[PDB]
């Protein structure tokens, strides 16, 4: 990922981008009740808070690019990957324009709360004005396309949400690359079969665990995995990836049955920006909000993965290297143990900072006791051992509980962090719904009890 140019929209006939400069985010109800050191994230320029420039820091994650071509190495993760996804028999087709908009089965409808991208952004029509639930109308949309058509430059948004102190004064916050309704409409399109595909198939064929049920995959899980357990975070995952990692992708795609729309691939790759007044190209990279971000960022973590292992363990058996990502999180197995370290080492070569699975000191063992996966741990239950207990540690919980966007919501918030809790047993989840309970908001919400939904989770399966 890099940036090749940037200046005032003005000078290419782009409008000025609106951004609320102040976060939705208010101490809660239970601020006070629970422990947490997070805050919003910055926003602006302005905030006090900062250390150093908010543009030069938002902007880092471009570290560059620094692959140029496939090499030999990355032909044979492909080929390989394009086996396995081969065995899905995945429909091919494309997708009629009513799905894409109001979803079918393993693909959900578009969500209306997500910015409608350029233009609309910048002439106020919203979601609701064109999409309809009721009629599932492609009329609106239909038309909307022959308009302005696809192909749309992204509107940059900072994403108002928690982080640490550190990454506030360092103003290490979020962006949101959002796609126009037309591109994300046109993506569905065109992937949209992959798509459900993908969501109906967690696990080790897909290499993917998008559109999972943790409640229930967590127990799936173990099974799938091979004797060995290897894992590590990369740092900006997303922004590091390199064009070469996209023609990789499109020779994937290719492979099963895309080739003809492996172009939308490129936009991903090459994108026009639109950030507050200024305006930039970018080289590489995946953005954050396209349709598809998601899933496209799995399957190039199975490319990258396989590629770091053919190239540092020559006749290593791909066959037998049992992995499942979720964008660049990542849980991976093999039947004889490998260097993580070693792989890291690789990965520098490839575009990619990898390091120790949790923020570790270094590379050690992962077993079933220390892996995680979507930050939540693997916990057999104590009465019946053969149901895994996917685990977010509380400390998550804390931190989002103390903060609120919409006191309308917070039946809802508190609802589902709940349902993250429980799996820390009986005794935490008590003590959870006590101090919730210890003030007049929390005592006035609808919370199950322990009981209640250890016992919906036994007969869930
Ligand atoms: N709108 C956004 C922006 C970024 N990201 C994700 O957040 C990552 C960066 O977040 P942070 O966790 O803040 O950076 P990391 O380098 O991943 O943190 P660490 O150095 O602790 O590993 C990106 O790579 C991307 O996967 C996201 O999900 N949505
Ligand atoms: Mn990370
Ligand atoms: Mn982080
Ligand atoms: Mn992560
Ligand atoms: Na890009």
């Amino acid at each position: 990922g890099e940036i090749q140019w940037m200046r005032p929209s003005k000078e290419v006939g782009y409008p000025i981008i609106n951004a609320p400069s102040k976060t939705k985010l208010e101490p809660s109800a239970f601020h006070y009740v629970f422990e947490g050191v997070k805050e919003p994230a910055v926003l602006t320029k302005n905030d006090p808070r900062l250390k150093t420039d908010f543009e030069e820091a938002i902007f880092s994650k471009y570290v560059g690019n620094k692959i140029t071509e496939v090499d030999e190495y990355m032909k044979e993760a492909v080929d390989h990957y394009a086996g396995q996804l081969m065995s899905l028999d995945i429909n091919t087709e494309q997708m009629c324009l009513e799905d894409a908009m109001y979803g079918t089965d393993g693909l959900e409808a578009l969500d209306l709360s997500t910015s409608a991208g350029y233009p609309y952004v910048a002439m106020g029509k919203k979601k609701r004005d064109i999409l309809n639930k009721q009629t599932r109308d492609t009329k609106e949309m239909q038309k909307l396309l022959d308009t302005y058509g696809i192909n749309l430059p992204l509107v940059t948004y900072v994403k108002d949400e928690l982080r640490s102190k550190t990454k506030v004064e360092q103003g290490k916050s979020r962006l949101i690359e959002a796609s126009s309704l037309n591109d994300s409409v046109a993506m569905r399109m065109a992937f949209g079969n992959l798509y459900a595909a993908f969501h109906k198939n967690p696990g080790v064929i897909t290499g993917s665990a998008v559109g999972c049920d943790p409640d229930l995959f967590w127990s799936k899980i173990p099974v799938l995995m091979e004797e060995k357990l290897f894992a590590f975070d990369y740092t900006g995952y997303d922004a590091s990836l390199s064009p070469a990692w996209f023609e990789a992708l499109k020779m994937v795609l290719e492979k099963i049955g895309f080739g003809d729309r492996v172009d939308y691939i490129d936009y991903l790759n090459h994108s026009h920006h639109l950030y507050k007044n200024k305006t930039y190209c970018v080289k590489g990279g995946m953005p954050s909000g396209c349709s598809g971000t998601s899933i496209f960022n799995s399957m190039i973590n199975n490319l990258i993965i396989r590629t770091l292992l053919l190239k540092t363990y020559k006749g290593i058996d791909l066959d037998h290297l049992k992995m499942i990502a979720y964008g660049d999180d990542v849980i991976a197995s093999y039947p004889h143990e490998v260097d993580a370290s070693l792989l890291a080492q690789s990965g520098k070569d490839y575009g990619l900072t990898m390091t120790p699975a949790d923020k570790s000191a270094t590379f050690e063992t992962v077993t079933w006791e220390n892996v995680t996966f979507l930050k939540r741990f693997f916990r057999a239950d104590e009465k019946y051992p053969f149901l895994i207990h996917p685990v977010m540690p509380m400390k998550e919980i804390h931190e989002s509980i103390r903060w609120t966007k919409d006191p309308r919501n917070t039946q809802d918030h508190v609802r589902s962090l709940c349902l993250l809790a429980w799996h820390n047993g009986e005794e935490e989840y008590n003590k959870f719904l006590a101090k919730i309970r210890s003030v007049p908001i929390g005592r006035a919400l609808d919370l199950p009890e322990y009981s209640t939904l250890y016992d919906r989770w036994l007969d869930s399966f």
